[PDB]
């Protein structure tokens, strides 16, 4: 699975760039980004998605315990 660090350093770094992306999901969830060139399998399935909706997507493998 893709975390939201990653994601977002490969915003901030320019590999993703604009308001779309390239995605490949396994079981619904988002397991990489693909650039544009990236080569894929028969089996991955690639998408576009919303850059805004992978991020809340990927925050759900987040920790947001809050009590201490």
């Amino acid at each position: 699975m893709l975390y939201i660090d990653e994601f977002k350093e490969a915003i901030d770094k320019g590999y993703i760039l604009g308001d779309t992306v390239a995605i490949v999901r396994k079981n619904g969830k988002i397991f990489d980004y693909v650039l544009p060139h990236e080569k894929v399998r028969d089996d991955e399935v690639v998408t576009v998605e919303r850059v805004e909706e992978v991020m809340v997507e990927l925050d759900k493998l987040e920790h947001h315990h809050h009590h201490h």
